[PDB]
């Protein structure tokens, strides 16, 4: 057919259940996670495509970067909680990976602080118990599918995303396919 298992896509031999209706996990210590953002925008041409009703949810994990992985996660669920995503996404990534200038919990507060949320404001969730929450629900996600690489999309908790299944020729076409794929599964 046009859409196999194991082609574009997998199956959970394990579904999950109550799962996300569409999952994407990254690092900002990603490579590809990088390129999904910045280069192909990868969750933007998702979102686009997705069939009215279908909510998007990113979650950062710790098993990239160490004690900083770990710090990145719980300023990811800072960035959640405070609905400030689109404005630390791109200075996290570049500080991590292209000037490298985010080397402890502090730099990753100034990015925040740069971005204009305020001191008194990004250390009150920091230390929140809605925030420790926000940090269990993305590492039980994480633990759920049994997540050992990124970047990583599910649908449904039962499919996984199979990028290596598509031509990688043209950039465009690759994100295309990849929406395409994603809105498919959604249908399913």
């Amino acid at each position: 057919a046009q859409y196999e298992d194991g082609k574009q896509y997998t199956t959970l031999e394990k579904p999950v259940a109550g799962a996300p209706q569409v999952l994407e996990f990254f690092s900002f210590f990603c490579p590809h996670c990088y390129q999904f953002e910045e280069v192909l925008h990868i969750s933007d041409n998702v979102k686009k495509k997705l069939p009215e009703g279908v909510k998007m949810t990113k979650y950062h994990v710790n098993f990239m970067g160490g004690d900083l992985g770990k710090d990145l996660t719980q300023a990811w669920a800072v960035a959640m909680a405070l609905g400030v995503e689109d404005k630390v996404t791109v200075p996290l990534f570049e500080g991590v990976q292209k000037t490298q200038t985010i080397r402890s919990a502090s730099d990753i507060r100034d990015v925040f602080i740069n971005a204009g949320i305020k001191g008194e404001e990004y250390d009150a969730a920091w230390n929140s118990f809605v925030v420790k929450s926000l940090v269990a629900q993305q590492e039980k996600a994480a633990a759920d599918v049994q997540l050992r690489g990124v970047p990583a999309m599910f649908v449904n908790g039962k499919y996984q995303l199979n990028p290596q299944g598509m031509d990688t020729s043209n950039m465009d076409v690759f994100v295309q396919q990849y929406a395409d794929t994603v809105k498919y599964l959604s249908e399913k």
